[PDB]
RNA sequence: CACCCCCGUGCCCAUAGCACUGUGGAACCACCCCACCCCAUGCCGAACUGGGUCGUGAAACACAGCAGCGCCAAUGAUACUCGGACCGCAGGGUCCCGGAAAAGUCGGUCAGCGCGGGGGUU
């Protein structure tokens, strides 16, 4: 006549979002001590003027002007080179 | 650098790599030889290290050749697609406008640009 379940999800769960990525890009401006990249690992390596936290937060040493260097794929670095 | 070549060291991070191959020796490099000590081996001077030759340039390195491989890669067209409009009950599909791949074909390539030093041009 009618049915008695019984059946449930073992699923259903996921984590709290992770806001990752890049939060400067090429050509901004920036304070000193502004955060540049969020990143899980070294998807983005430090260049001049930008080190790097343990969660490989790239964040800017000595304010300046954002630059993007793509090393060909796999191998890519963020600077500060400042105006003048 | 005057011209070459070699030693170091860089920008470049494979159209700059690998294989096959040829050349190279007292002038730089390499192997080499010795090691009781500095120093060092989870064991051994293999490696680090230390005292120095001759000998060999065979190995390794440097340089040249090469397109077998690797890597780079068109135009043409297409996929898809912003945005304009549409058909199909629906699965799905069309037209106009711009953007526009990937894979493949054409090919391209045995890199290029520096600094310093040494050593040679009867
Ligand atoms: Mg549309
Ligand atoms: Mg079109
Ligand atoms: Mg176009
Ligand atoms: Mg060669």
């Amino acid at each position: 006549a009618h049915k008695k379940g019984v059946g449930s999800s073992k699923n259903g769960r996921d984590s709290n979002p992770k806001y990752l990525g890049v939060k400067k890009f090429g050509g901004e401006v920036v304070k000193a001590g502004n955060i540049l990249v969020r990143q899980r690992g070294t998807k983005f390596k430090a260049g001049q003027g930008v080190g790097m936290g343990r969660d490989h937060t790239l964040f800017a040493l000595s304010d300046g002007k954002v630059v993007f260097i793509n090393k060909g794929k796999g191998a890519r670095f963020i600077s500060i080179e400042a105006a003048q």
